């Protein structure tokens, strides 16, 4: 099977902004990715090309994107003939088209959308699931398909909503269910209550959500958030089952040397910026005081000795997860296992730019020991190739954002018919999503 | 070409809530379809079972169609094509009169998805089958105006703004592209604004997407989106609409704008008249093209008295006074309330029932604006829906949320496929099934 008609078209993502979609078609018919953005993007992140034209959409059109798709990419790659089933070989065939590091001649957003395609073509081409075809070409261990705990962003702060919180995502991980479903029913009774407690303590507005569907009440400190999502998880009467992970997101408030947790404050007091050792001991206490399993990016993407430090202190008691500072690409992953300042990655494919890279970038993070969690970013859309990506790589975790709003629940949605067509073939990460690719 | 399997299962909603949707297997393939949620109303089956989300499960409307309607209508041997004799079969199943038997949610996932699945049986696009079978004008496709409701009051802020929606309709462009574009260039302008005139709280979205700070009047309201348009740069080309669901505010046959306050002075609250006189004045002082339940939804009188004043210079919507019925429908078409109904597929629960109230909606030269429920999903029925009908309106959310987005993302791909087989409904929205 190998690719008849490639064509690239802009349309919107979760927040209203242009983004590329890729239809690939062969003779199995017409096969669809879209390409999703990121808001707190990593300085290392393969080049996202936007057209910067201030008088359409305000400079945010991807129009050079999908040409370079329709126009370069396209008939290259239908000349090739490529085996659609071979992943590698269509993305050194896209790799040779941009021949630059960061992907910067054609955009990794032009390049992207035609590896996810390729992929579901390859799975119709051998009459199975995308999840089943991502497990063959990873290398996943074979026995049963492993489920992944999903960990959802139910409380929105940083650059993903307004309000006074820096810290990005406060989440939920219901581990202590034997089934997926169970986990996602969890999620949403303990998200609903969460909603109604917001509404009750700060007011209707504080229930609006953040761009990935959590609630967004105007709080200052972490303490504040955690008081509210434990006060959540124990009405829904699920105490003691549901783990609490952090994304930070650090990077967005380093600043001098310092990280400031008022960063949205256009009058932040300097003096009361944090030092590495002094947000180091903020974690530590939150650690001991919340059922904290995963904190992710703590320290700013290339602060290595502040990682470093934290890491021996509690890389044996959490989960650490880059995003930042490893980017889902091999080279900085490298550094990163090295240098001992994390035990898991957090996977996005338009970090890199490649399924085939991506894949890589997990393999590598396996084979140190760490563990993967499959993400999103917070412009998403109704694309749900990360749910079979989550099953596939058999990570045991997947982040796709609160139980609210369909570009979130469309991979939920997606892993429940997964779960359904598995049956006991399947099993629930659970409490050990962390080495879930061992299982 | 005819079903060889049917199965449902549940899945989530964009606000969390399980809803049903049914996977519907011929010889061409499975073709899926997702049922929205929000006395007159086809009704929905929840569980009740309040230790399972909050009792909001749909088990029992996913084992309706696992165990009574799957081998009923598959033993039938019925051709999806004939989408009349589907949705008959099934309202035959259930027999009630308000689909409580089976449920409105386990009835139209299969009533959906068989129209899906015969789009595919004579190789067209499913806006193509859905002209066909409801008699749509021959000639070239309409786009619909997206009305997009960027800002919300009402029982959706904690300000004393008592109108629900408020919605930007970019009416003043050649092509639905350029109508989307503006639309979310106007959504981030007024975004930006809001952020810097209420604070940065006030940029967080509601469920369909808008934004909802402290507002106290329409005015402000229509202020606000104002200055949003011409920040953009679109002064002139983009018109406004209101949903005012006037019927949270009625009490002791009066309206009240402050029903937010407990301590509402009662010689404050608008006559139907006043409250008509304001509507006179925001028509006159803004670009005001479309106004949803100006009056309580059996304050008939009302309605009646205010389509005789401005029914030939704006359209006038239908929600709670027609939610979605035949007969509430007939008796508006009657009494000359409005010009316009709201369009919820999931109100009437069949795709033939639904097509019914369009088409008699048409013959009575009124418009029709297709439209989604609080509760929605990835699914993008509607987008066909309402270029099948050539409704030349969709009310699907503001440019945030892909439960919205992926209605107007589909209409995206309808409009490239088309190419000159299609025209934007534009100005003319209101009649756009005449075009
Ligand atoms: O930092 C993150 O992990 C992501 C995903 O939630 O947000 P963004 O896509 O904006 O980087
Ligand atoms: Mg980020
Ligand atoms: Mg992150
Ligand atoms: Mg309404």
């Amino acid at each position: 099977s190998y690719a008849t008609k490639i064509h690239a078209r802009y349309v919107y993502d979760s927040r209203g902004n242009p983004t590329v979609e890729v239809d690939f078609t062969t003779d199995k018919g017409l096969f669809r990715s879209i390409v999703p953005s990121g808001a707190s993007t990593g300085v290392h992140e393969a080049l996202e090309l936007r057209d910067g034209d201030k008088s359409k959409w305000l400079g945010k059109g991807v129009l050079k994107a999908v040409a370079n798709v329709n126009d370069i990419i396209a008939p290259a790659l239908i000349k090739a003939k490529i085996d659609v089933v071979d992943q590698a070989k269509i993305d050194e065939f896209l790799l040779s088209l941009d021949g630059t590091p960061n992907k910067s001649k054609l955009g990794a957003n032009a390049i992207l959308g035609v590896s996810l395609a390729a992929a579901n073509a390859a799975a119709a081409a051998q009459g199975i699931p995308l999840y089943k075809h991502i497990a063959n070409i990873s290398n996943a261990k074979k026995g049963k398909f492993v489920l992944p705990v999903p960990f959802q962003n139910v409380l929105n702060g940083g650059s993903h909503a307004g309000g006074a919180l820096a810290f990005q995502e406060f989440m939920i991980a219901p581990t202590g269910v034997s089934t997926f479903s169970e986990a996602l029913r969890i999620g949403s009774e303990v998200y609903h209550n969460l909603k109604s407690l917001t509404k009750k303590k700060y007011g209707q507005s504080a229930g609006n959500v953040g761009d990935e569907g959590g609630v967004a009440p105007d709080i200052k400190t972490p303490k504040e958030a955690l008081d509210l999502i434990m006060d959540a998880i124990d009405k829904a009467g699920y105490k003691g089952k549901v783990g609490i992970a952090m994304d930070v997101a650090s990077s967005e408030f380093y600043k001098d040397g310092k990280y400031d947790l008022d960063f949205k404050n256009p009058e932040s007091d300097p003096s009361k910026w944090l030092s590495g050792p002094q947000l180091a001991d903020l974690y530590e206490q939150l650690i001991s005081e919340y059922p904290i399993v995963s904190i992710e990016d703590p320290f700013a993407e290339d602060d290595w000795d502040a990682w470093v430090h934290f890491f021996e202190r509690v890389g044996d008691k959490i989960q650490i997860v880059g995003d930042d500072l490893t980017v889902t690409n091999p080279t900085r992953i490298k550094t990163a296992i090295e240098k001992k300042a994390a035990n898991a990655l957090l996977l996005k494919v338009n970090q890199i730019g490649t399924l085939t890279e991506s894949i890589q970038a997990a393999n590598d993070s396996y084979a140190a020991g760490w563990g993967v969690m499959v993400s999103h970013r917070s412009g998403e859309t109704e694309d749900t190739f990360i749910a079979d990506l989550s099953v596939g790589l058999r990570s045991g975790q997947i982040k796709t954002g609160a139980p609210a709003r369909s570009e979130r629940l469309a991979k939920l949605n997606q892993i429940l018919r997964i779960e359904e067509e598995l049956g006991s073939e399947a099993i629930y990460a659970g409490k050990d999503f962390q080495k879930a690719s061992q299982l």
